[PDB]
């Protein structure tokens, strides 16, 4: 079967970290992995040719390994779009897998990618997580605490999130627009459909670069 | 009724941020609120005179407003010690409140302190909080996901945690040693005892300085 990387890049990913755009750092981490067929990057339609320029400029040796495609309005629409681009490259079979990952998580390691791929063999999906270190409070109303979850069972969700392309299409396709609005996480869709989602070990350093503070942390990390 | 600040300081709080220790930064924000009767600081037994010298050196003008006392083995014992220090200073009424706050959260704002005091009026306790940024995943088994709760209902706990001194003492005194181990922060005690704890709005800039990089970030903010 095939294994693809699905890079969600639909913004800080076009910003330089060190001497290369964040997006490039992230794609770089996937190019060495021998078991990856293509690296499929979902970008906002207006930034597709820009993303292609970056590949030409920063990763010319890996041009043919990388497919830039139009992402969607939310992450799951981008995943679907990625899977469609994959299907257009080589018609999907039930066993073909996509390793989905945030563009702004440049500190992913081969160990994480490899664990995700390995876990996907015997499970429906894989979610990369770390132990939650934040104290988490629940409030449905946003006015008072409706409860405090048992912290012993809480994890901070990261990416990759890994699953069979066909499996994601089938489950996502079964959702109403209203359900898609609520079930914004790909693993959540598998979980609520009663599927087996294994935990993969993330890393505290697997930072998501969202805010200008995250950017500062990222810069300090590359030394 | 009196309003007190209860600063939990026991180790980054004694490290310099700009030109002053972080602890002094944190104390200063509470001095900005005129309605605070005393700022009570719980530190490690051996660090009391050190913290006193810090107050003398950096806030001599405000030293009368600050009490340094010996904190405890966990944050809840330190809160207990703080409240006993308050009671030693001025006998408690059932309505005196304590605004408890991490020493290593020096970017607390006046607004946050004010909201905590206001919200404590009509509630059992107050938890200062921000909307959760990460997707939280639950696994009761450590192997597969048992739930991914809706992130829109989830909040990252910060401090201040504010409540009436007597109320804390009453609830805390009713716990066994094992409960006290699981009920690790004040608001958790309140919630499990079926009390009403209001959310106060925190800030994403209300950084808890735990790690070396937190300190680096704090420095860049100042
Ligand atoms: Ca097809
Ligand atoms: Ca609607």
């Amino acid at each position: 079967h095939m294994i693809y990387a699905g890079i969600l890049a639909g913004p800080k990913q076009f910003l330089e970290l060190g001497d290369r755009p964040i997006l490039i750092h992230t794609i770089e981490k996937f190019v060495l992995e021998p078991s990856i067929e293509k690296i499929v990057v979902g970008v906002h339609g207006d930034w597709v040719s820009h993303a292609e320029d970056l590949v030409d400029k920063y990763l010319p040796l890996y041009k043919e390994r990388i497919i830039i495609t139009k992402g969607g309005a939310d992450r799951n629409t981008s995943i679907k779009n990625i899977i469609e681009a994959i299907d257009a490259y080589r018609p999907l079979t039930p066993e073909d897998i996509v390793v989905t990952h945030d563009s702004v998580r440049p500190f992913i390691t081969l160990r994480m990618i490899q664990d995700n791929i390995q876990l996907a063999q015997n499970h429906d999906a894989v979610d990369t997580v770390v132990e939650a270190v934040d104290t988490i409070v629940e409030s449905t109303n946003g006015q008072f605490i409706t409860d405090i979850p048992n912290r012993a069972h809480l994890y901070q969700g990261q990416t990759p999130q890994t699953f069979r392309c066909k499996d994601f299409m089938d489950l996502y396709g079964s959702l109403s627009d209203e359900e898609k609005e609520i079930l914004t996480d790909a693993c959540k869709i598998f979980v609520i459909k009663g599927k087996d989602v294994a935990l993969a070990k993330g890393e505290y350093s697997n930072l998501k670069i969202t805010t200008v503070t995250d950017l500062k942390i990222a810069k300090s990390m590359i030394e």
